[PDB]
DNA sequence: AATCCAAA
């Protein structure tokens, strides 16, 4: 569908830390391109999707969001010589698979800069820290999404038929912990 | 310290 089912949306992007049950994993996307040296969007090159799930017929090894999303990008023909900013805005952040290929990506394209903004921090079982430093090293902007982009996903990419953004408790307490933790991991404190 | 991360 052209737009994300809004219970989807706040179960998904629910920023509480340690939250059990997401086993899922949504992507947002969002182009610019430089010209007139100002980010103009790309309205046509934006939306969203998911992982495919393990064990789903069809694709039973299943591909994470971000591989999808990865999949999409040759399809969109940018051109050689413009440079573009691509923003994720990713419930949950790269494990270290998907931290190198993305990685990988943004070494063979230098024209892209890639900005990630994540509800919640993967962990991976202990291995994601070095794959978000591998990535941030690479040259992508990671962050925690904060009320204001929630507020965006929602407005923008969500069936909300007329609903405004109602935050969830504890929202913008949970965003600030995640970034304390996130420059804590950034920086190899953790 | 560990939480948390499809699989019961
Ligand atoms: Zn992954």
């Amino acid at each position: 569908r052209h737009s994300m089912d809004p219970a989807t949306f706040t179960f998904n992007f629910n920023n509480e830390p340690w939250v059990r049950g997401r086993h899922e994993t949504y992507l947002c996307y969002e182009v610019e391109r430089m010209h007139n040296d100002t980010w103009v969007k790309l309205a046509q090159r934006r939306g969203f999707l998911a992982n495919q799930a393990k064990h789903k017929h069809g694709f039973l090894e299943g591909r994470h969001a971000e591989l999808c999303f990865l999949d999409v990008i040759p399809f969109w023909k940018l051109d050689l010589d413009q440079d573009y900013r691509v923003t994720c805005f990713t419930s949950w952040s790269p494990c270290f698979s998907c931290a190198q290929e993305m990685a990988k990506f943004i070494s063979k394209n230098k024209h892209v800069s890639l900005c990630i903004k994540t509800a919640r921090i993967y962990d991976d079982k202990g291995r994601a820290a070095e794959g978000l430093r591998t990535l941030a090293e690479a040259g992508a902007k990671i962050s925690i999404m904060t009320y204001s982009e929630f507020k965006h996903c929602w407005d923008t990419f969500v069936d909300h038929q007329g609903a405004p953004f109602q935050p969830w408790d504890g929202l913008d307490e949970h965003s600030q912990d995640l970034s304390g933790r996130l420059r804590a991991i950034l920086q190899n404190q953790e």
